[PDB]
RNA sequence: AAAAAAAAA
């Protein structure tokens, strides 16, 4: 019943957050990451439920809420990077509709299988065109491309590819 | 063109 809650806007605090995820059910308790010292936030935050069903329910409901201007991706508490390090089950989005956004992301994948992590990505002028979606599974993702890759999505052809980190890039 | 993230202070 633990949930990472990120992509805040550095001024987003526990308090707001409470206010967001409490009507979603009794709420443990509520921390937003900041800098040892500096107390600069760092764009995350836990949000602990009580009850597990609540917390799967604040993720399947106020998933992509906007908060002080930005789209909040909420996923299941993992501090294990290893998954996201080894992109395994990431793929790559290319020439995104702009009209599209990260639920229309989301539910346009979310066919292939449970997905850990999406995000389209944009900046002041909006869509910046493409965005990411880590699928829990490397078959899920398999399934993705192929299935995806080319096929017209609004008016739009798309480029659907594994991920490839900016090293290997 | 385009190639994310997470330090329980
Ligand atoms: N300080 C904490 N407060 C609340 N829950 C926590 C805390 N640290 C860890 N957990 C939870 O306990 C699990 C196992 O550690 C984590 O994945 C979280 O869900």
């Amino acid at each position: 019943a633990s949930l990472y809650v990120g992509d805040l806007h550095p001024d987003v605090t526990e308090a707001m957050l409470y206010e967001k995820f409490s009507p979603a059910g009794p709420i443990l308790s509520i921390r937003v990451c900041r800098d040892m010292i500096t107390r600069r936030s760092l764009g995350y935050a836990y949000v602990n439920f009580q009850q597990p069903a609540d917390a799967e329910r604040a993720l399947d409901t106020m998933n992509f809420d906007v908060i002080k201007g930005k789209p909040v991706r909420i996923m299941w508490s993992q501090r294990d990077p290893s998954l996201r390090k080894s992109g395994v089950g990431n793929i790559f989005i290319k020439n995104l509709d702009k009209s599209i956004d990260n639920k229309a992301l989301y539910d346009t994948f979310s066919a292939f299988g449970n997905i850990l992590s999406c995000k389209v990505v944009c900046d002041e002028n909006g869509s910046k065109g493409y965005g990411f979606v880590h699928f829990e599974t490397q078959e899920a993702a398999e399934r993705a491309i192929e299935k995806m890759n080319g096929m017209l999505l609004n008016d739009r052809k798309v480029f659907v590819g594994r991920f490839k980190s900016r090293k290997e890039r």
